């Protein structure tokens, strides 16, 4: 390739983005309930497992893992 | 204006973008390759602001 | 595509995007139903455990 | 022979690699699980290298 | 006493204490003394690849 | 000083500590509270793929 | 099990991967041509095996 | 009544999973160990939903 980068390069920086973006839904996570003022999880849960599911593909099955 | 429980709630939702950013530092190391140690001394700082940020810091 | 050299360069730029976020968070202690002193204390809590953090980024870590 | 000796040291530190890949496998039986896991592959790669590399076997 | 996540984890460890000594057997072609080294190489990683991959415990 | 014969047998002798390891790991499958069905699809996984082995090691392999 | 339980696992799997390490030490220099350059090998394991020891059992996860 | 015509049903389930079972027994006969785990778990799979989801669980 005439290209500067490397694929290695590339992925780096593909995985380095893809931390951001579960910074981003993690982020989303924390936001639950924060319309009420008591206490109490089966929302937080719900995005516990999707985000949990989407970082195993990232790590383990996706092309950058 | 808000209530402080609200104002946590953003200041933790901040955080995972901070811890983000970080982990995303750490993807980079070796990019153009102490190269695992390198890593590893992110792991082990980020995990420690983690384990502040969630267990003792004022947003816990 | 980078030495080593910019490599790090990067992870420095992205470092100080991270403290930015950061202090960002510090500067939202204060509420309505909170009590000064209460809030003050999380600005303190915060600044050190940030300062820390920018020491040891500038001072002991890979990117120092 | 030496050769011998050290051909059979190399298969003796096959099994301590084994040993110590094995307590690998118990971390979080019961992310510091991946902290601990991290920890635990560059502590064996670190000595996988150095039998393999460095030291008098190598 | 065991769940099955525990068993499982047990039984990695064990499985790294098994390719060790196959890794062991490994060492000590030509030790008297290529092609049956490779062969060795080859078949362990066959192995490995399934038992990290494919099998019950993967 | 050890002749290629030599080194076979020991290598042969070390093969069979080896497959008695994963026979071991065999009979582990379903130890804990465990549908007889479960248990029994594990073990045939696992008797199928160390005879595999075995029969590699005794007929085809360097050893054999 | 409990974290305690299966740290006390690992430390105890710990010392056979110690004692195998060590038993390799035990066959430098075994050659009756053994020479100061057996016993430098020894000393190299000593110090390499001491270091993971003392990692182990000061500053690992199961220390 | 209900309950009756159920139990006929789990009487029916278990030869119809004895005739798959029958048809596993008669893998490499002429004689691959990957074509006997497959029967094997696709007869689980199924005798799992009859015994654990299925109306007649």
């Amino acid at each position: 390739s005439n290209a500067m980068m490397t694929k290695k390069e590339r992925i780096a920086i593909q995985r380095s983005m893809a931390e951001e973006a579960l910074g981003k839904l993690k982020a989303i996570r924390q936001l639950c309930g924060a319309e009420d003022s008591s206490d109490s999880m089966q929302e937080v849960e719900i995005w516990t497992n999707r985000i949990k599911e989407l970082e195993d593909w990232l790590w383990g099955e996706s092309p950058i893992a």
